């Protein structure tokens, strides 16, 4: 897809076998989902800063979908106000910003 | 151009005639610079919102200028880790997520 930035870019996507909606974030290094359960071993990562630190679960090669492209990634889950695909997806998936 | 997002999309920009370096941030709605000085009218905004609201000097059609096109945007003018070129410029210069 091509798509616009005159709305928020929120898309569908399926995370571990569950439907989310997430926000493509260029300014986010990393993906994280907030009230998503997945299976395995993770590490804890400590992240933010502002106010303290956040602790979060780090989850490697978690299949992720996007837009009929299935690929795997690093997620975050933990506490965040909206669902965010960060640059770490954007890259797997292949997308790029243009102008 | 064509930025791949395997490190943060850092751009130099001209922001009311000053060089400065800045984000494309597709998860800000806005566009915010510290520490640069813009000319004319302004009205404060308060921005962000999580821990509190923060107070931001609002600038109208304000020249900028990235990889050679020169548009007009909003720029608010405040307290910010990273300079940040968020949608309302990314729509201006015509910049698509693409994959
Ligand atoms: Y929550
Ligand atoms: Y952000």
């Amino acid at each position: 897809p091509q798509i616009t930035l005159w709305k928020r870019p929120f898309v569908t996507v399926k995370v571990g076998g569950q439907l989310k909606e997430a926000l493509l974030d260029t300014g986010a290094d990393n993906t994280i989902f907030e009230d998503i359960n997945l299976p395995g071993r993770w590490k804890p990562k400590m992240v933010g800063g502002i106010g303290g630190f956040l602790k979060v679960r780090e989850y490697d090669q978690v299949p992720i979908e996007i837009a009929g492209h299935k690929v795997i990634g690093t997620v975050l889950v933990g506490p965040t106000p909206v669902n965010v695909i960060g640059r770490d997806t954007m890259t797997q998936i292949g997308a790029t910003l243009n102008f």
